[PDB]
């Protein structure tokens, strides 16, 4: 089993810790942890192409998209590898994260280690928004917090 | 060519940006950038095993040592893969970093992507010190700043 971890930090109140575990090289990745400081509602949750935080979360570039697909939701065939959908925050400003994903990996060409995890301002419309940006970013807006995905013990 | 980047931050004023570039997968890695807020003199400069910053730089674990060797300097055959020696700060509290290393890589099994770069409190004695810890840590002391090494554009 392979493990990875991401510490989410930004310029505002949003802070979190996200764990990744993959039991088998061909297998689903469990994604879990907690994000605090979020406004109530949905927040886009994506792996971005670059593990570059030189100038903050903007440096991470677009969604991680090694297969040159359109943006979608995690349950869609047409999605970026980095498309993990939304995390949901309650009035307590906390999102409990508990995801299992079959497209990301911690090995091979879909590997997300060394890329950036980002939590966004607004809801990801999962490419169902009906405008051009829906097919690229899901209209999830600005980047509240991010971190480079690292190898864990 | 493969590129990687690391943003160094910690609990004090030490902050830096380190760039990595490798022209060919089997080839030397150029390491360059700047670290500010350092005390004048040598500071141990290492890649640590885990890209885990959960509880700060301590979470990164020991020096990256895939070959189970003793600690050394970058010019030594007997070294950890993560042993990049020292960066030197002047009275201006800045270290100009300019390293070429043949043992680290950004491709293949000695890859440092997803691991943590750490700048240390004290000088690394490059395993030439008068004690047991010299062969493990180089006596470079506590971790001033660190970051996860990410994939760059
Ligand atoms: Se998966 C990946 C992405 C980018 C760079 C390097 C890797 C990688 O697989 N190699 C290092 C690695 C990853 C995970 C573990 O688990 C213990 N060991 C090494
Ligand atoms: Se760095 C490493 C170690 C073991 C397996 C695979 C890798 C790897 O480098 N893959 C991810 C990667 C890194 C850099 C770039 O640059 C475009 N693309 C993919
Ligand atoms: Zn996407
Ligand atoms: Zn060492």
């Amino acid at each position: 089993a392979t493990k990875a971890v991401c510490v989410l930090k930004g310029d505002g109140p949003v802070q979190g810790i996200i764990n990744f575990e993959q039991k088998e090289s061909n297998g689903p990745v469990k994604v879990w942890g907690s994000i605090k400081g979020l406004t109530e509602g949905l927040h886009g949750f994506h792996v971005h192409e670059f593990g570059d935080n030189t100038a903050g979360c903007t440096s991470a570039g677009p969604h991680f998209n090694p297969l040159s697909r359109k943006h979608g939701g995690p349950k869609d065939e047409e999605r970026h590898v980095g498309d993990l959908g939304n995390v949901t925050a309650d009035k307590d400003a906390v999102a409990d994260v508990s995801i299992e994903d079959s497209v990301i990996s911690l090995s091979g060409d879909h590997c997300i280690i060394g890329r950036t995890l980002v939590v966004h301002e607004k809801a990801d419309d999962l490419g169902k928004g009906g405008n051009e940006e829906s097919t690229k970013t899901g209209n999830a807006g600005s980047r509240l917090a991010c971190g480079v995905i690292g190898i864990a013990q």
